[PDB]
């Protein structure tokens, strides 16, 4: 599956949520980590910088097999990449 293979993904960090905001404290708007997640073995966790102090923290599930992130299929873990990357570069001001 993706579970195996993340952890040498460029994005991938070995953080829990709270130290994932503390890294993206002093991050550019839009800034993002992967991380693991305890909803499951076949879950995984993006955290992202929505503006000066504010995070969010979005649900990976996985699900051959493919990943659903607030709906959205990807049948890649770098098309997730790119779509965050993509919402950072409009954020841009
Ligand atoms: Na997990």
């Amino acid at each position: 599956s993706h579970m195996h293979r993340v952890i040498n993904h460029p994005y991938y960090f070995p953080f829990n949520g709270k130290q994932a905001e503390d890294y993206l404290r002093s991050k550019e708007r839009g800034d993002f980590v992967i991380r693991q997640s305890s909803r499951g073995d076949d879950h995984l966790a993006i955290t992202w910088k929505l503006d000066k102090d504010l995070f969010q923290h979005v649900d990976i599930q996985e699900m051959g097999k493919v990943l659903v992130v607030e709906g959205q299929r990807y049948h890649d873990l770098d098309q997730i990449i790119v779509e965050y990357l993509q919402n950072k570069i409009r954020l841009l001001n």
